[PDB]
């Protein structure tokens, strides 16, 4: 797409009920966006079932969970876990007895990783088998769910996996240079990209974090046939991110946090989305909003996005709980600091013409600029030194409301859904949220 799709209306429909299936394509691991999804498809009565990515055994091999640690993870759930696993990637594939991805880095050092060339070909094979391993585990999963969902059932299958980055010592290293580096220690993400390394990387994105959708949407194809031509709807749905719309002058604009890098494979995930939709496959990608659950992360500056939220709060007919989250937001600030302040700093964020560069949606995601890490990182500090505690953040507030927001909004959107990609941006998160607060 050439601009967001945003949507900007409060979804009403629910078509799922007591026996339909709601299937986490994904496995659960602390606090994040599919808790609040789980929780809505739970309190409409769905029976849940997830899946597994497996663990390591001492040999660094894949495994199938142990009957506790399947307990375990069932309890996490609140559900039955089909105990195949399917873990996403290729970082660790090879053919028999042949290095992995993972061993061509093992002697990338802190001054050779930039020039270390890989041997593409063998990484080919390597992609190979590990896609194929994948598709092999969901045909596995998918022989064992057929049975766990009836005839005439809707299903909901919520695609969370993402992620891909391959084991490498270096990689903490430069990481901390790119997200929080200033002066001499700013490294643009174009240094990692440009390498064979980070290529390996965006390689490993487009597995993990799209094409597991696809793979997903492709080993589930028997299953929604014979649910379709029963009485049943099927549903797939993604999370996404391709930046937001917020408040800037009162007025709701797309912006972004630089440098995104999972975000080719983001595209690519919409497009697998788009594509399905065309073959009259209902699965869509909601691109969510920016949070940061876990301020002590290496993402400073994400967190910058959240905080006009606020004023949507208000803007978008706020009441009695609107001003009692604004209460709550003054209430971790430290004696001598407003609320108002804060937002001041980012209204002066948002108006400098750093960050107006940075607003280009077709150049999306653009690479990180010393500039942009002297006044994002600056910014976000500024603002974190206004607080009593650092565990106690404005933007802990703002994170929990926007998880608790989009859950509601995708389950039910989900049951009657506009398209293939669709933007939750602050707007109809705050309308959603003072709507579920009407009577507080």
């Amino acid at each position: 797409m050439k601009s967001p799709i945003p949507l900007r209306d409060v979804p009403q429909s629910n078509i799922f009920r007591k026996g339909d299936v709601f299937v986490l394509f994904g496995e659960l691991f602390g606090r994040g966006y599919a808790n609040g999804l789980i929780n809505e498809a739970r309190d409409a009565g769905m029976t849940i079932v997830g899946i597994t990515v497996g663990r390591r055994d001492e040999n660094n091999a894949l495994r199938a969970l142990t009957a506790e640690e399947l307990a375990t993870a069932e309890a996490n759930l609140g559900g039955r876990i089909i105990n195949v696993p399917l873990m996403a990637g290729f970082d660790l594939d090879a053919p028999a007895g042949e290095p992995t991805p993972t061993d061509l880095l093992a002697d990338m050092t802190l001054k050779s990783w930039q020039d270390d060339k890989l041997d593409w070909a063998h990484i080919e094979k390597c992609r190979a088998v590990g896609v194929q391993r994948f598709k092999d585990g969901v045909a596995k999963v998918m022989a064992e769910l057929d049975g766990m969902i009836p005839d005439g059932a809707n299903a909901f299958f919520a695609h969370t996996m993402a992620g891909g980055i391959p084991k490498v010592k270096v990689f903490l290293a430069i990481a901390n240079r790119i997200y929080k580096g200033r002066g001499e220690r700013f490294l643009s993400s174009s240094a990692l990209l440009n390498s064979d390394l980070g290529k390996l990387i965006l390689m490993n994105f487009d597995e993990v974090t799209a094409n597991t959708f696809l793979h997903l949407i492709e080993g589930s194809a028997a299953i929604r046939a014979r649910l379709e031509k029963s009485g049943g709807q099927v549903r797939y749905s993604a999370y996404g991110y391709h930046g937001t719309e917020i408040l800037i002058d009162d007025k709701y604009q797309w912006q972004t946090y630089t440098s995104y890098t999972q975000g080719k494979a983001k595209m690519r995930l919409e497009r697998i989305a788009e594509d399905a939709w065309k073959q009259g496959i209902k699965a869509t990608v909601y691109n969510c909003p920016e949070i940061r659950t876990n301020s002590s992360d290496i993402f400073v500056g994400v967190e910058l996005s959240l905080f006009p939220l606020l004023k949507a709060l208000k803007k978008e007919n706020g009441g009695a709980w609107a001003e009692a989250q604004w209460q709550a937001c003054r209430e971790v600030l430290s004696e001598g600091h407003t609320l108002e302040s804060l937002l001041q700093k980012i209204d002066d964020y948002n108006a400098s013409d750093v960050m107006k560069g940075f607003r280009n949606f077709e150049a999306w995601p653009m690479p990180n600029t010393a500039e942009l890490a002297d006044i994002m990182i600056g910014t976000s500090d500024e603002i974190t030194k206004m607080h009593k505690s650092r565990d106690a953040l404005v933007t802990d507030v703002l994170s929990a409301l926007v998880l608790e927001g989009t859950g509601p909004l995708m389950f039910h959107e989900s049951s009657n859904p506009a398209g293939p990609v669709l933007w939750l941006s602050h707007d109809v998160i705050a309308k959603q949220l003072n709507l579920m607060h009407r009577l507080e």
